[PDB]
């Protein structure tokens, strides 16, 4: 109970990177892991300072007064702990790796202090060799997230010292799964308003917590996995989208906990996969994330000479719904170049 407020912050900077993310790419799909994001990049604060630290919390929602650095520090350390603790029947796995330059000069203090505090695995790697630490990288964080996530890293900048990946992976079986026998097998799903595509769509009919919002017009059901998570499909009515979007955030969502009621309902959802990629350097500069780029970059916290700044950030997650349950993945990259 004591990571609610952060995980409510973490929830709101999901939600304000998910607008930015409707207005780069309108009306398409979307898909990310907002956890991956916001832990990749709290890692990497932990060894900034000054504006560099200060600006990266702040991007990410945090409020210094309400909760010192120190805090948000060891707050996500507890999250991840607690997001990775085994439970039986969920596959849940939030890791990083550090991939640390033949001529870095990193704090062994940071080393430490990662690898026993944040999960880290660390590695050292020849990056004059560009192509083959490329390969190294993306075949980690492949291993990593099952096979899910394939070639995270499409290109690596040839000056690349270091890189930082954060990886996810989720695989839950739903509370009732769906019996492929009541699948059928080419249903209609409306793609825009005159244009529809066939899809596998699963059929049961269940008790589940569900509501309609009588102020966002927008249908709201809970489908719970087995074990310590849950999925919500938000389904607006013709012409909603946008608004229902705009009032995403922490707030709405605590209003629907309150208002959700477990009933019977004729379910009909479909079985499909899909992907998504994101290069998130310029974005993240917009959101506030401005020194960590720049010459002035303050990592005194990572290496004994200050020697690095970012220079690039990517994410890529997967996803696929069937009769079973849910399997989900995600990978966030960040690389640095001499400062």
């Amino acid at each position: 109970a004591t990571l609610y407020k952060m995980s409510s912050i973490n929830a709101d900077f999901a939600f304000n990177l998910y607008r930015r993310f409707t207005v780069e790419t309108p009306d398409k799909n979307i898909f990310f892991s907002p956890v991956s994001i916001s832990a990749a990049l709290v890692m990497l604060s932990f060894g900034a300072c000054c504006s560099t630290q200060t600006e990266i919390v702040e991007t990410l929602g945090f409020n210094l007064t309400d909760t010192p650095m120190v805090e948000i520090q060891h707050g996500f350390q507890h999250l991840i702990c607690s997001l990775n603790f085994p439970k039986k029947e969920l596959e849940l796995q939030i890791g990083n790796a550090l991939f640390i330059g033949k001529h870095l000069k990193p704090l062994a203090k940071f080393l430490n202090d990662v690898k026993t505090l944040y999960e880290t695995e660390v590695f050292s790697t020849d990056f004059s060799n560009i192509s083959a630490a490329k390969q190294e990288i993306n075949s980690h964080v492949e291993m990593q997230t099952k096979g899910k996530v394939v070639g995270l890293i499409q290109d690596l900048k040839p000056n690349t010292i270091m890189v930082l990946v954060n990886y996810i992976h989720f695989k839950a079986q739903w509370a009732n799964p769906f019996d492929p026998s009541k699948t059928e097998d080419s249903s209609s799903f409306l793609i825009d308003k005159t244009t529809t595509v066939q899809v596998p769509m699963m059929h049961q009919m269940e008790q589940y917590y569900h509501l309609v919002d009588m102020e966002l017009n927008c249908t709201v059901l809970q489908m719970d996995y087995s074990k310590n998570a849950l999925a919500l499909f938000v389904l607006p009515k013709e012409g909603q989208m946008e608004s229902v979007e705009a009032a995403m955030s922490s707030k709405t969502l605590k209003k629907w906990n309150r208002l959700l009621q477990k009933g019977w309902v004729d379910l009909f959802v479909p079985k499909f996969s899909i992907s998504a990629t994101y290069d998130l350097g310029a974005t993240l500069l917009k959101m506030g994330i401005q020194h960590a780029y720049s010459e002035n970059a303050d990592f005194s916290g990572l290496t004994e000479d200050n020697g690095l700044k970012l220079s690039n950030a990517a994410h890529k997650a997967v996803l696929h719904i069937g009769e079973k349950g849910t399997e989900a993945a995600g990978a966030m990259f960040l690389e640095a170049i001499p400062r």
